[PDB]
């Protein structure tokens, strides 16, 4: 029902800001995107770039994915990202996150026609 593409946008895209606003950013975002309904994801990354710049990653630098496949692409530039990692005080359903601001290259796996991002592989 929710495509892999759509799930990518829900889990990782945040074009509404240039960077995380407060230390509570990950707590608010994890909750509002419903990323903590099933369990507390241990880590998550949000990307603060336009959808078009992120989709364009699929025509950028081709690299190997962690699983060894070859449909992974690294952004030519660094992108503004927010790192969310569970704190020592997190127990489902009361997940808790540390928000960290970063600027790094993103690596995503792409698939389909249109060829779009479906999985966030790593940040470099
Ligand atoms: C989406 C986001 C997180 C998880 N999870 O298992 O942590 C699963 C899904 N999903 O669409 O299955």
């Amino acid at each position: 029902k929710e495509t892999a593409a759509a799930k990518f946008e829900r889990q990782h895209m945040d074009s509404s800001t240039s960077a995380a606003s407060s230390s509570n950013y990950c707590n608010q975002m994890m909750k509002s995107r419903n990323l903590t309904k099933d369990r507390c994801k241990p880590v998550n990354t949000f990307v603060h770039e336009s959808l078009a710049d992120v989709q364009a990653v699929c025509s950028q630098k081709n690299v190997a994915c962690k699983n060894g496949q070859t449909n992974c692409y690294q952004s030519y530039s660094t992108m503004s990202i927010t790192d969310c990692r569970e704190t020592g005080s997190s127990k489902y359903p009361n997940c808790a996150y540390k928000t960290t601001q970063a600027n790094k290259h993103i690596i995503v796996a792409c698939e389909g026609n249109p060829y779009v991002p479906v999985h966030f592989d790593a940040s470099v």
